[PDB]
């Protein structure tokens, strides 16, 4: 079988036999496309397959398959989950994974970086005071004084699923949102909820509006523990506009490091449920849905009214008007300060070149559309021209229930 | 099999229902996701006619009464006898309806009740076809204050004696290829415009030249009828604050309808049913406007700006693009002529789509079509979960007839 993706504005054609590979399930149907869907304890039994199917690809990657090599690392992968029900992962096989994970996400359009990703094995560890310890370098090592790069850290695999390391916070770096007796929200009104966990579990929550939240860590099934960053490691930008000198004193800022804490890994039939990892921004994730969506910061209409726009019509276009200002004054403080920062038309060109070049040398690249577009001025990038083709490959990261609804509280 | 889709903003939760009467197939399967592909005998026929009725009989409250009984035995006797059958002008005005109340890619089916219906199944030539379509063209326009219709022409036969209009919309804009290299007017119909001069049009190789139309009748060849200029309403595009904005010279009509579609009613197929509403402004603003392969006009608006166009990164093509959106808006104001903003639009969509759930039990749309081009987060579309399956009566999308059509 052969799949052709069209560009509707180069008449390119492309043609995807690497959906071939793909296994896992959409969420689709031949009578139902659930594409705009957000969401659409293993045995012995199905394991040694996805181990074997793991370390063919790996073996292949490195142009060793079916040597000796390749055979007895079968044979001892095979013989550890008889006899102990599950395996380890060496050093390189992890890092292969973790990289191939970020390769096959298709609602990332960061892509074109897969390849340059530090990998911090942290599977020795063995409390959530090492984790706080491995998250701390993480967190440093990562943000380099502003220039960002991405990494990855990971924490000892599931077992029986009793054991599990989680990370609570959806983001390594986030601020907190406190609901006021009013009905209005104080920071972020994305993290109400865990804001309010951080406090029962004894928390001082200094009640402002860009608190940022302590890490809430869980190591080998235990019941998590509360650490606060240090905060000399968490860079932040103060966010002003190039030509207007009102826009500093909407008191906004960001954190700098955005780092995705609570998906699973899956590499080879194991699962990392604790890999938090980061990269950085592109500018519309902070100036469009963080600032702009109206259940966060929900910052247009302040906008709009101190730069005097008609606000009496939609039709005068005052919130599209607010908004690109808005995302002016993101990529203009970042990049004043010195914080590496992508804007959605250079990380959706080079997205498509990547694109390209994995139907070149791979034979495809799975892509979410409804992710990979900006959530602003979709039809001047150029992914949103690009027809794109969805489907599940492993390794992959995972979105996971919030551990607050499963944990079982030893107490 | 019973599904929920969920608004992230607001968190309401619709149950879909009404995917279990999903008929033709998505271009998905379980392995792959297709949402972002733009193209993903009497045996047959008497079942979907059975099909049609029933549902017909049903939105009339007369399910399994003897008049529904009755007719489908009409039907039937039809089918085996003539091979096809005729729908009453009821069960047509009701079939077309609801194929835009099925238009899973429109935004504008807050409105789908309020569909003028134009029988045209009497029409037997391309001058019939011609007057037909002007009749359509002026009621629809009304002098500004735009009124949905559709026309529709004899239903396929054989296969060899279609109706078809060639143009994709009724109203479009000639592209010439130049010596230059470059393209003059609208990119998007240069094989058009060739067919056309082919076919003896004069153009006036003009930049917004309203293209003929080329009408084909009892599958004949088709033939060049001229829209009367005084029915083609247009608009000159201004800003509101730029003085300079009007010396692009640009304009657009006012009255955008499809004339390429198939309309599948009951099993009968219906090859020229051009259709028309009015325009949601990031249709002209963003896309005719500033998509590359189209006008593509930004970079001369961003330069009268004055922006800094050395970096992507100063925006300059999202500032561009929001002040070339306030010009149409505000230009299709100033004349009168029918028009709504993205946002308007989408919240009306919003509210239709929860009609539609309470009442029919769901509401089929296509996400990707759905979300405006311009700003899709600050409307509440993006938010909105929306399941995509396909209903009949529906419209489809049918081959131009150039590559079809025996000579
Ligand atoms: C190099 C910088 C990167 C940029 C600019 C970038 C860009 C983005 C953006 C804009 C999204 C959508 C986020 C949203 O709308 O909420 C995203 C999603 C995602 N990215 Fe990246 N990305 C980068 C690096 C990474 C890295 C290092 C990884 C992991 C190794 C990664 C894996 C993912 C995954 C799994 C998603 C989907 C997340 C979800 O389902 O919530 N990306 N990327
Ligand atoms: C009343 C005002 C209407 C509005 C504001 C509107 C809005 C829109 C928009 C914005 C699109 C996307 C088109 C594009 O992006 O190229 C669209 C598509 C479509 N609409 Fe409407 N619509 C209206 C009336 C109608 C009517 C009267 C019909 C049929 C009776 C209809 C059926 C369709 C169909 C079948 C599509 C998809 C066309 C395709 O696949 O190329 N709409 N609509
Ligand atoms: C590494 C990196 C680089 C650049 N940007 C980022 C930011 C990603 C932030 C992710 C925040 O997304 C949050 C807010 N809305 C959906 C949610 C994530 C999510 C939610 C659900 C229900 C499913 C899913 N797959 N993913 C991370
Ligand atoms: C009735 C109405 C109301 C409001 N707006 C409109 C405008 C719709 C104009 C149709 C323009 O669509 C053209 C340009 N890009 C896709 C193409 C239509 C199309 C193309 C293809 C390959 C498939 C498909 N289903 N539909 C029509
Ligand atoms: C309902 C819909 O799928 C949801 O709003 C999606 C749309 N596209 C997105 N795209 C990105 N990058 N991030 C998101 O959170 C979403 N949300
Ligand atoms: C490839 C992708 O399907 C294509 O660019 C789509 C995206 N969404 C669209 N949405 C609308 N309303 N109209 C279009 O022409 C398109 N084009
Ligand atoms: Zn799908």
């Amino acid at each position: 079988r052969f799949l052709k993706v069209k560009n509707w504005e180069t008449d390119v054609v492309l043609t995807d036999t690497l959906h071939l590979k793909s296994t896992l399930e959409t969420g689709c149907t031949e009578h139902i496309c659930m594409g705009s869907i957000m969401l659409p304890v293993r045995t012995k039994d199905q394991l040694f397959p996805l181990a074997k199917e793991f370390l063919d690809q790996y073996y292949s990657s490195i142009k060793r398959f079916g040597s000796k090599a390749h055979m007895d690392r079968l044979e001892e992968v095979n013989k550890e989950i008889e006899s102990t029900s599950t395996y380890q992962l060496k050093d390189t096989e992890l890092i292969y994974g973790a990289k191939h994970a970020w390769r096959n996400a298709s609602r990332c359009v960061g892509r074109i970086q897969w390849s340059k990703l530090q990998v911090f094995d942290a599977r020795d560890c063995t409390t959530a005071h090492g984790m706080f310890n491995y998250i701390c370098n993480h967190v440093k090592y990562a943000t380099n004084k502003g220039n960002l790069r991405s990494a990855i850290t990971i924490f000892p695999q599931r077992t029986d699923g009793k054991h599990d390391f989680r990370v609570w916070n959806s983001q390594l770096i986030r601020y907190a949102g406190y609901k006021q007796p009013d009905g209005s929200t104080l920071g972020d009104p994305a993290n109400v909820q865990f804001t309010e966990i951080c406090i029962q579990q004894g928390w001082k929550a200094p009640r402002g509006r860009f608190d940022v939240l302590p890490l809430l860590l869980q190591a080998n099934g235990n019941d998590p523990e509360l650490f606060q960053i240090p905060p000399e490691l968490v860079l932040e930008v103060p966010i002003r506009h190039p030509k207007f000198d009102w826009f500093k004193d909407l008191g906004l800022k960001w954190y700098g490091l955005p780092a995705v804490s609570n998906m699973l890994l899956e590499i080879g039939g194991l699962e990392f449920s604790a890999c938090p990892f980061s990269g950085w921004y592109m500018g519309t994730e902070i100036g469009v849905r963080d600032y702009c969506d109206n259940s966060r910061y929900n910052i247009l209409e302040e906008v709009a009214k101190k730069m005097d726009l008609d606000m009496r019509k939609t039709s005068s276009l005052w919130k599209d008007q607010a908004l690109v200002e808005i995302n002016i004054a993101v990529l203009y403080s970042f990049q004043s300060d010195k914080v590496t920062i992508v804007d959605h038309h250079s990380a959706t060109e080079s997205f498509i070149k990547h694109m390209e070049n994995e139907y070149r040398c791979r034979g495809g690249c799975p892509a979410d559309w409804v992710w990979i577009v900006p959530p602003m001025s979709g039809s001047i990038t150029p992914v949103f021209h690009q027809e794109m083709l969805n489907y599940r490959l492993t390794p992959s990261f995972e979105y996971q229930p919030d551990p607050w609804n499963t944990h079982v509280w030893k107490g």
